[PDB]
């Protein structure tokens, strides 16, 4: 058994980035950024109007102008967004001007030198860098590189994940009135759901038997396939085919929920394929893919922090450490005005019974409570550190 | 002009949740439930063992046994998820056990009734809810869908969001050198990826030029095509064109970045469609879309909380308020062991100068500060409020 702290760094140090691609503008979006970007032209590419109005000559000053080049005694029209004539210096807004005459214009104060005018490049200059390779592309960087002209961009992919789950006694989620001895797969569609989460595409391997040659096969078809990351759940002849197949850095973690959680390399006869044997128990199964699967995720998508969001919180009500296992203790968290302290802060409520067997304890947790092994109770009021494992911009109030 | 809270009590009551819908399990990952969910059958269905091992009648105690219906005086083996036999009451797991003989086994130690059993439905009764209407739905609950063989699920719908970019000036992002008075259109771009990050459809409608017969065609197409929601962005000919289409609630905001931002209801010839007339300058446009149409689109997609989470966190360094209008300061936050003040907490660093025009003062902004209208300089270390605008859970550490 390793801590939890050996079995990440292990993680880390075998994870690689995936080469980079190049996409579309609206595929880029979510992904991390593979190169520099340069604006080709500055932005404004000309002198800009700020408003709606006239192009002057801000020394001529107050006076009654004719409206035609801009030169000394003249004025133009222009619109917010448009360019500035050559020889007008300054933008003298509508409301601040009258038309006179059944065109001539009435310029009615006494403007200053680039007044609502945006010089050229004065939002961005030309060729300076707007991203940086590394950078995460979210909704503003995709208006940057639509700026700066840029349709086709270098990024890192994400990894393409294999799924499966094992039993003889699973049953599809279809299936209505159960046999015997049968129970429905849910951890198959939970992992899958998990990874759409993280924006990859899955590959569903469907339901193995507790058969060894059966096992192997699909495997076998996984690493074939091209995928970099394949998870499978229960089973934990899963370790022995992983070891038979590549290598295994550690198959039991020091941690509540659980114990077991294979982590293997496989080469595919050719690149490397990362194996997660994840524990069959829902719970486990679910919380070792926050903790270890979503970071993997996150560094093969070339992410420079791929940990989790930690943070520190106030318990809304007590918690019983475990005497030697470290806990990942589901929470619901929310931001409060006061945190019971009397300044605001994050509160925490337990999802209650934490069995791993027991999914309902994941229900609505957005947050894991990471309880040191000491036995002792946490009292309400105590601060603990929590990971957070979805949406914060989804956070309920 | 009306304060944003005025706008956005006048946007939250004029928004109705969508009529729900009936989708497959994949689908409805992202999506709030319509209905409640109850377990056809308990989890587990069976008595279920813990371990892998044998089941006994806990009173016989220490003692070699046949291995064979369990009766007084014979054990049966039994594997991890498997049911347990009828007559047996208590597991043995096999390290406390030994074959002998050349089947015959050997209990080593005293157990008690119940021991490494999952009694049927303790971790799911028959007939419990296990998931709420107006529940979002996760990884986890996806898992107790499938749990409770549920694979077409009642939600609500996401809205379909139409788009479009105004003006004369605009160029197509796919534009190489820039003519006369030419610029590439970002906020289309930009504002389909702030879309698609909600998880909304989207219907393109292109750059519409600065005529009103050709916008009042583009908009009548899009009200026709069963859209919830038209972005427009720039151009604020739109307001007269959606005062003349339908309601116009409000066409001015008093707040920093911008000024105008027309919110509109449209009768389709029959559902009924908001329309945002979004200001053209680049940051005003997404910041007016990161507080006001974010938060319509949850309403409309069932989300019982759709405001987005406000923290409270400590400024790296001095910023200056505006004297009259409110600001939305962007800024990139993060979480601190030591915020400044000795205790752990979220710090904000300002993205630089906050002209509208300037996009690069977006870049990377994970918050807005919410800055009153004082005037004063705010010193470094002191505290405001933020409203984060990106996933909580891809903050970086
Ligand atoms: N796909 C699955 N869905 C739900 N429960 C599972 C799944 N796979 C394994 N389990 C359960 O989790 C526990 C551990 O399984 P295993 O690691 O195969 O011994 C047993 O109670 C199994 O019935
Ligand atoms: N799609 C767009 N992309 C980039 N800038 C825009 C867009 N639409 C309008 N703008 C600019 O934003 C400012 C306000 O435009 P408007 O509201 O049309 O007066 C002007 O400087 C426009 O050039
Ligand atoms: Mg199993
Ligand atoms: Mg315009």
């Amino acid at each position: 058994m390793i801590p939890t702290e050996e079995a990440l760094r292990i993680v880390f140090g075998v994870s690689k980035r995936l080469p980079p691609v190049i996409v579309s503008l609206y595929e880029a979006l979510g992904k991390v950024l593979a190169e520099d970007i340069r604006a080709p032209d500055p932005l404004p590419p000309y002198p800009a109007s700020v408003k709606d109005g006239y192009a002057v000559v801000a020394s001529d000053g107050p006076g009654e102008y004719p409206v035609i080049t801009v030169t000394p005694g003249t004025v133009a029209y222009v619109t917010t967004g448009g360019p500035i004539p050559d020889g007008a210096d300054a933008v003298v807004q509508v409301e601040d001007t009258k038309v006179i005459g059944d065109k001539r214009v009435k310029i009615l104060i006494q403007t200053k030198k680039g007044t609502d005018i945006r010089r050229v490049g004065c939002d961005i200059e030309k060729d300076a860098t707007v991203l940086t390779t590394g950078e995460r592309i979210g909704a503003s960087e995709i208006g940057l590189l639509a700026t700066a002209g840029v349709t086709m961009v270098k990024v890192y992919p994400m990894p393409i994940v294999a799924i499966l789950s094992t039993g003889d006694e699973l049953v599809e989620p279809t299936a209505g009135t159960l046999g015997r001895g049968q129970i429905r797969d849910s951890n198959r569609a939970m992992l899958v759901a998990a990874v759409m989460q993280q924006q990859c595409k899955v590959v569903d391997l469907g339901i193995v038997r507790d058969d060894r040659k059966e096992l192997e096969k699909v495997l076998d078809e996984a690493v074939s396939s091209g995928v970099d990351i394949i998870l499978t759940s229960g089973g934990v002849f899963v370790k022995p085919l992983l070891e038979e197949k590549g290598k295994v850095y550690f198959s039991k973690v020091l941690m509540k929920p659980g114990k077991p959680l294979t982590f293997a390399e496989i080469r595919a006869k050719g690149k490397t394929v990362l194996a997660f044997g994840l524990p069959g128990n829902p719970v486990s199964c679910l919380v070792c893919f926050n903790i270890f699967v979503v970071p993997t995720i996150r560094q093969l998508a070339g992410w420079t922090s791929p940990h989790p969001l930690r943070v520190r919180l106030r318990l809304q009500e007590p918690i019983k450490s475990d005497p030697i296992r470290p806990e990942f203790h589901r929470a619901i968290i929310k931001w409060k005005d006061n945190d019971g302290s009397g300044t605001p802060g994050f509160v925490a409520e337990s999802t209650g019974h934490q069995m791993s067997s027991r999914l309902l304890s994941m229900r609505s947790a957005n947050a894991l409570l990471e309880l040191p092994a000491t036995g002792n109770v946490l009292s309400a009021g105590s601060s603990v550190s929590a990971i957070i494992v979805s949406d914060i911009s989804a956070f309920s109030i």
